């Protein structure tokens, strides 16, 4: 791989700021040698500078712990990813023929209910922050709804997928997503940073508050930093830190967390666009340079999070500005998988 390029780094963050991140912070590992760069603020009104070991919420990222923990399942042989969803949980879902590899990889048609609850930032914020939902809750919301397409047809984004995704793990395991979690993830990688604590809405040490944009363009931003994040669990209420994640997806990417089966299967991609695929609880990004890189992008109210690794797992990169729903700031702050992995052009 080409050197990350610092410069650039810099360049994406200070442009991230300008365009209304109050911070933004990016750490890359680079087979040992550590890049880590901040600027701004972890909290606006106080003023307090963001750094790079600022907890966060890191949203969908949530996904590839969840589907860690499905496919060590399998690997145990607790689970068949080709076995109906309603198999394992008994009239759930109104087809049954939806796989559970269907809903790893939002194959299944699933309606999304964000889209209803989140149809007006602020208010839809405002509507759930402090709401606590059983997984069930979620999963009726969304068959309110038809489904969008018929199962296997293609890929459709729903985050009732991994609701359905947690709703398996813990009726398969018997224990709770934070228990499996850190029995199966936190612990063997001793991920200190790294906590699934809902429904409590405080996030445990140092942390960047988050910014939420509302949709009035130049309106004041609204902090988001505590809530239950209940609206999505399994899919994205997992709290970390730039150095756990480079870790887990280091982990992930260099064979440590299931076997060479199971994270082949998480690698079968499904076209998302031209420059992306989705596996089972996993993105691929194709950058500009030809490189490939792989983990997931999260985004919950006032925190837009990417976390990447090569194939190997030898550099991993994970950066966070902490403001949301500002298309602006999230676009410049994927360049950081550019200057990371592709370096100076
Ligand atoms: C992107 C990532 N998905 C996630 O991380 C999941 C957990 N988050 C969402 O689905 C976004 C919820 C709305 C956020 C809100 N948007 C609105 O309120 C829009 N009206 C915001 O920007 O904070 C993924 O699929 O990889």
């Amino acid at each position: 791989l080409p050197a990350p390029d610092d410069t650039g780094l810099q360049a994406v963050l200070h442009t991230a700021l300008s365009q209304g991140a109050p911070g933004a912070m990016v750490r890359v590992d680079d087979n040992g040698t550590i890049h880590q760069l901040s600027e701004g603020v972890a909290d606006r009104a106080t003023g307090r500078a963001i750094t790079t070991t600022d907890r966060f919420r890191v949203g969908s990222v949530t996904k590839s712990f969840s589907a860690v923990v499905l496919l060590q399942l399998v690997d145990e042989g607790k689970l068949d990813l080709d076995a109906s969803v309603n198999t394992y949980l008994p009239g759930l879902l109104p087809d049954d023929r939806i796989t559970v590899r269907q809903v790893m990889s939002h194959r299944s048609g699933l309606y999304d209910y964000t889209n209803d609850m989140f149809a007006q930032t602020v208010p839809g914020f405002e509507s759930v922050r402090n709401k606590v939902f059983s997984y069930q809750d979620l999963i009726t919301l969304s068959l309110k709804h038809g489904v969008t397409n018929a199962p296997g047809a293609a890929y459709s984004y729903s985050n009732t997928n991994f609701v359905v995704a947690g709703m398996l793990i813990e009726k398969l395991t018997g224990h709770s997503v934070a228990t499996e979690y850190q029995n199966r993830i936190f612990t063997p990688l001793n991920l200190t940073d790294t906590f699934y604590v809902h429904p409590d809405t405080v996030i445990p040490g140092t942390h960047a508050n988050g910014y939420l944009t509302p949709d009035e363009a130049g309106g004041a931003l609204v902090d988001s930093t505590e809530q239950t994040v209940s609206w999505a669990q399994s899919a994205g209420a997992v709290i970390s830190s730039t150095q756990d994640l480079d870790t887990f997806f280091s982990a992930l990417m260099s064979g440590q967390l299931m076997s060479a089966a199971q994270l082949a299967q998480m690698q079968q991609w499904t076209t998302v666009n031209s420059t992306q695929g989705y596996g089972l609880g996993l993105r691929r990004r194709d950058l500009s340079c030809g490189i490939s890189v792989y983990g997931h992008t999260g985004t919950v109210q006032g925190y837009y999070t990417y976390a990447f690794a090569s194939k190997d797992g030898k550099r991993s990169v994970t950066a966070l500005a902490n403001t949301s729903n500002n298309v602006n700031v999230l676009n410049t702050m994927a360049r950081t998988l550019e200057s990371a992995f592709c370096g100076k052009p």
